[PDB]
RNA sequence: AACAUAAUUAAUUUCUAGACAUCCGUUUAUGAGAGGAGAUAAGUCGUGUAAGCAUACUGGAAAGUGUGCUUGGAAU
């Protein structure tokens, strides 16, 4: 089990990593569509 | 009236709601009233100024008279 441990820790801080990025890129691409929804209504 | 949500399988919602309330007008019939043309058939008094056509007037209303036309009258 100690050895298991590290490697498993290991896993546990690349996953953060890509929660981190694919989180940001979530909140991006909510953040254009909103940007487009304004203009949608400009144009309406 | 018809948007937007979503989107590291992809889908959801939208994809409306008002207004016909009812005409103006239109056809069929009940039909007061008044005639017309028939049916049943005996009455009624009348009925020789050639006839008819069109038209006018007069006839209690078949007719008479005027005007033109016709022979589907007569005429050596
Ligand atoms: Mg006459």
């Amino acid at each position: 089990l100690p050895a298991c441990e590290a490697e498993d820790l290991a896993t546990y801080e690349q996953k953060l990593r890509e929660w981190h990025l694919e989180r940001v890129q979530l909140i991006q691409r909510e953040q254009e569509q909103r940007e487009k929804a304004k203009q949608e209504y400009q144009a309406l």
